[PDB]
């Protein structure tokens, strides 16, 4: 029922994890190969292997989750051998899909250079919108240099790219970002990225909860799925159809699923409630996003990918 | 307990609607008056009379609310007209706030100068956020056109002046916009309006919820509080001591309010949640404020105020 086809590759379903939720580690990453996911990607990775901020730097909410993790990771090669083992062994239905977050343009194009130069044939996320490390300002708030980093990449860069972006709020935004992404052979992009720079606090405390950037952090879960849903439809209107969309935000039920599918994300990763339930939260909500399709009398998910109804 | 000084006024406590709700006819008004608010606010006002958009407009949600009004007010003359009548009475404790939202500049200059001209003793806010005009951007996500707008109110605007901002996202686009804020000599920022263009859909239609703008609304309620708790915070510690703050989103109960204090805003705006429950929330908000204070030994607000300790 589930089956979907993204980046010309064949999924079993469009489910995986949000980067840096349970993939920062080998076994972390096979339990994700060994779950229902239909496919998973790795943790945004920087050139050298970073500690990230001090603790407690993520937190639990009613309503989602707050954190300030400052791209803890344990470096580019390591993931790039791993991933590369991986491909050899031809043990999953999909390629594997892999993260970067350099701390600067010229980071990133240098491990762009290495994916390119490598023999991988998997898929590569590049987060424009890292919103946890004190001094780099979300890259992709500011037009202008992301398109100058797009524009490098794409001199050198063959393999499939997509990009991870923060979230939007004006309608006038999303037809500049898509200007300037529609002129490149991108394959997809990824909304949306946490609310970034949000606030939780404990009232009988009077005290932030994480310790990094006096307690600022990123939101995810239910507090964010409205912009996210928005993001993805935006998109969705705006994009030329060779670049397609993995929607994330907010999504823990098949009903949450159903809606970005609606929406027309082709792709969903759960952050947040997989964060929470761990890897058996994808045969759930497989299970439950096949229920809503056979209510409706849906077989595929082509029956109502991108077919959200205005009145 | 809640006794409160802003803007060089005395109120009986801090508590008021947010702009847009409950405060569109001078019924509305006075039914405000008529509560324990501590001071209310005018629907943002145009030179013309405007219907706003077409209807559904506003949707109650579990976790707040989504809405694309269109900026539907009884036009410029009328609440200036109300508004002067109402302060000859001396018939409430403290001011009346006027809100202007121009669809252009110009129309924000023409207002801010018959206000200027007009025997108006109260305090204006000018909206430099509104989400919902279709063609019309956020103002207040454009620098620019912020600084240069502020610069020609200033040549003539002596009366009390805020300026109700939309939510930002990254750090640095509080340090920019405090540096432009800071050079003039505002009374108040109040942070914040919704979260711009947001989502909901009806999973069973699959369907949108509201008419306008294919479905595409300012969100509010519950799922803005980190966000808005936010935003008040990192202007507390960037704006100077001249400019104060008022806390608007998400909130609904005096652990809400008692947040927005501990981030250093001093009046607090009540949207979605008077919209849902009327008037009478403010008596109820005042008394879950008290007992918050109550149990913590605190008198004032000030035993409190500003005071969010990091970790
Ligand atoms: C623990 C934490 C770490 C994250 N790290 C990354 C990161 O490494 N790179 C990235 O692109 N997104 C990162 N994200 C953002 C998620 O990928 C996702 O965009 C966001 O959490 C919203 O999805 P959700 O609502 O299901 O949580 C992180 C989120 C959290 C919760
Ligand atoms: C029905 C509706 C109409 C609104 N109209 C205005 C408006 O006219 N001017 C304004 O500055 N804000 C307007 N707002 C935004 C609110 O003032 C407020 O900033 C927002 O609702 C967030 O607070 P809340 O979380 O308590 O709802 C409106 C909000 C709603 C719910
Ligand atoms: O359309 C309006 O009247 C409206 C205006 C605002 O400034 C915020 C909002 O959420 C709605
Ligand atoms: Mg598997
Ligand atoms: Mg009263």
């Amino acid at each position: 029922m589930l089956n979907t086809t993204f980046a010309n590759a064949k999924f079993a379903n469009p489910f995986m994890n949000a980067s840096g939720v349970h993939c920062m580690t080998i076994e972390d990453l096979e339990e994700l190969k060994a779950s229902q996911a239909g496919a998973y990607i790795t943790k945004s990775s920087t050139l050298e292997k970073r500690e990230g901020n001090p603790l407690p730097r993520y937190v639990d909410l009613e309503l989602g989750s707050i954190n300030s993790m400052g791209l803890p990771n344990l470096g580019f090669d390591y993931y790039l051998d791993y991933v590369l083992k991986n491909q050899k062994e031809n043990a999953q239905e999909g390629p594997i899909f892999f993260s970067i977050a350099g701390m600067s343009a010229a980071e990133n194009i240098a491990m762009l250079k290495k994916i390119q130069e490598s023999d991988f044939s998997g898929i590569t996320e590049l987060n424009l919108s890292c919103p946890n490390v004190p001094g780099k300002p979300q890259l992709a708030y500011d037009f202008e240099a992301t398109e100058k980093l797009l524009k490098e990449v794409f001199t050198f860069f063959t393999k499939p790219l997509g990009v991870k972006l923060p979230p939007y709020f004006d309608l006038v935004h999303f037809d500049i970002m898509a200007e300037i992404l529609n002129q490149f052979p991108l394959t997809y992009v990824n909304s949306v990225n946490s609310i970034g720079n949000g606030l939780f606090i404990d009232p009988e405390a009077e005290s932030v909860v994480i310790k990094p950037k006096d307690g600022f952090g990123g939101i995810g879960g239910a507090y964010i799925k409205p912009t996210a849903l928005a993001n993805v439809r935006a998109f969705y209107t705006r994009l030329k159809p060779e670049i397609q969309i993995i929607g994330t935000g907010g999504i823990e039920t098949g009903q949450d699923a159903f809606e970005h599918l609606l929406c027309g994300a082709t792709m969903l990763q759960i952050g947040t409630a997989l964060h929470k339930e761990g890897p058996a939260i994808f045969d759930r909500i497989i299970k439950e996003l096949e229920e809503i399709m056979n209510q409706k009398g849906y077989q595929s998910i082509a029956d109502f990918h991108g077919k959200l109804k205005s009145l």
